[PDB]
């Protein structure tokens, strides 16, 4: 039995934030179902989170969701090196994703 | 206490295979410890596996390991669109990774 793919309800909300403040990036998914939402950093090619699990060893990354639709990654105490592109990816076949950015102003 | 990072014992052996055969890529890691090995398709940064869990919906992907040292991703019944670069990634900080290539000949 085939099920619908999840669909993104809105584009990724980007964030601009000063060094040392906390940053958030949010992905809004409709009809997630049995699929999973993963955050990745695109510059560094690094897996950050999958569902409610932080994969990276970086202790400043957190992840939370409400109703499996709004998925918000937290980057605690941001440094200048956190500036870059971040992907919200769903494990459909083919894979679907959208990208946002965190800008760290100096 | 700090622990060692895992280290790759050898490069990933590439593989060339004809359409319809099974293919394998192997990543050999030393001192994995509490860290995790993930396989990704580099073209799109599609998360394929994490540890012994297949993340992608693609039912032709499999993962196995022996003693948390040798990590082997299998691609069953390969197609031309399986040709490309694959990354073996460890969730250290900073992230560590090796890449291999699956060439599919028609
Ligand atoms: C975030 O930035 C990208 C390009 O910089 C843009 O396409 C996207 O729509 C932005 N997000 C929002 C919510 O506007
Ligand atoms: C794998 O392939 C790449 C290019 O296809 C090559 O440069 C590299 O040396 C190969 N790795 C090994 C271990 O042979």
């Amino acid at each position: 039995s085939r099920i619908v793919d999840p669909k993104f309800s809105s584009p990724i909300v980007n964030m601009t934030a000063p060094v040392g403040r906390d940053a958030f990036l949010t992905c809004v998914v409709q009809d997630l179902g049995p699929y999973k939402v993963a955050w990745l950093r695109v510059d560094t090619q690094t897996i950050l989170t999958i569902q409610n699990h932080v994969i990276t060893k970086n202790q400043r990354i957190g992840i939370a969701n409400s109703e499996h639709k709004t998925w918000t990654m937290r980057i605690k105490d941001i440094k200048e090196s956190d500036k870059g592109w971040y992907m919200c990816q769903i494990n459909t076949d083919p894979m679907k994703s959208q990208m946002g950015y965190l800008d760290v102003v100096v």
